């Protein structure tokens, strides 16, 4: 007699020792509904179509309407044809201090965006589709949760895995912050100034696609910073105490925190900012890098020993990974095995499961 009767013959390297970290898909609940077969995921308890074709089919493909002739359709309207209203002849950018008249519905739609960040993102923000082109973004569940937390909590620390599309949500969040808040100076810090400039570029891209009524008048538009008519701005800097002390930020965003050398001095400098009577917001995102400065920040937050709200998302947050090479749902069995085999368990744990090793 070989292994017992009712024991699966499929094994996974992630289930390295007596502990089952990933359950085989054949053990999952199944059901038929809406004319197709569904399988329940062990990662979020949600139902997913068995066929990738259905998973894709169920996604809404909607383009960002191009309308520069009907102001009555203010939601998609942008007066680019009339260069006068344009910021230095720039078609997609609105000029500052341009006295304008609004209707009642316009004020309500503007307020709705100001108070519902997720609605704002999925109605006026977009991503580029390889073939369908530039379309409205359908936020992944983790992106939706991340947006809500960054917006509702004063200070947030995010421990993420790699390649989750997090820059997309950060850009949207920053665009939302400066477009619906007045006199807010935002500072983006990273190891290298060029890294911060990239985060700023993604944020500028989001603001550029916005319709006239949601888009603030542009006052400044540089590679290292921008300023809007409402007095809000964003600046890209290289992390250092000087950069922190050098400006009075209403919000500081730190990119890839665990990979910033000697971040300790920057962290110390940020303490007065945190404890300031102005109630500044602090947002940190990064993938882990061992037991260094970030591990200390993360642990304090998880332990509830600081004012930071912890948030985490790992490899299974990207649902396309839950379908195998044959376009069949397998809850990520194959994707994780190939990723581990192509690297190692240690690399996978750190890069894809946000472990501190
Ligand atoms: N919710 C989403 N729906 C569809 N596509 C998305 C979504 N979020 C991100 N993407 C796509 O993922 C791609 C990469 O995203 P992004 O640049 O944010 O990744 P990142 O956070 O910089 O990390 P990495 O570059 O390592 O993936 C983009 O081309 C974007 O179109």
């Amino acid at each position: 007699m070989e292994q017992p009767i009712n024991v699966l013959n499929d094994f996974h390297p992630l289930n390295e020792a007596g502990k089952i970290l990933i359950k085989h898909p054949s053990l999952a609940e199944r059901k038929d509904e809406d004319g197709i077969h569904w399988i329940k995921s062990q990662w979020d308890g949600k139902w997913y179509p068995e066929k990738f074709s259905d998973y894709l089919r169920l996604h809404k493909i909607v383009k960002i309407p191009n309308n520069s002739d009907k102001p009555e359709l203010f939601q998609t309207y942008k007066d680019k044809n009339n260069k006068r209203s344009r910021y230095m002849g720039l078609p997609n950018l609105k000029r500052a201090n341009i006295k304008t008249q609004w209707t009642r519905e316009m004020v309500e739609e503007w307020k709705k965006c100001r108070d519902d960040i997720v609605y704002f993102a999925e109605t006026y923000c977009a991503i580029t589709h390889i073939d369908y082109g530039v379309i409205k973004v359908q936020l992944r569940d983790y992106q939706r949760d991340m947006l809500k937390i960054m917006s509702s909590k004063r200070m947030t620390v995010c421990n993420l895995s790699r390649q989750l599309g997090k820059t997309t949500v950060v850009a949207i969040f920053l665009a939302h912050f400066v477009c619906f808040n007045k006199d807010k100076a935002v500072g983006i810090l990273a190891h290298k100034g060029s890294m911060s400039a990239e985060v700023l570029d993604r944020t500028k891209q989001a603001i550029e696609l916005l319709p006239d009524f949601l888009q603030p008048g542009i006052v400044e538009w540089n590679k290292g910073s921008i300023e809007l008519d409402n007095g809000s701005s964003i600046g890209a800097y290289a992390s250092s105490p000087d950069a922190v002390r050098g400006n009075s930020f209403a919000m500081i965003y730190i990119e890839d925190c665990a990979f910033i050398p000697n971040f300790h001095d920057s962290w110390l400098a940020i303490q007065p900012v945190i404890s300031s009577g102005r109630r500044s917001k602090i947002i940190i995102t990064t993938t882990p890098n061992g037991l260094n400065h970030f591990y200390d920040i993360w642990t304090a937050a998880v332990e509830g020993k600081s004012g930071f709200e912890p948030y985490t998302a790992i490899w299974n947050s990207v649902k396309e990974r839950l379908y195998n090479d044959e376009d069949i749902f397998d809850d990520g069995w194959q994707w994780s095995i190939q990723t581990i085999n192509g690297s190692s368990l240690a690399q996978f744990r750190q890069e894809h499961t946000a472990a501190f090793e």
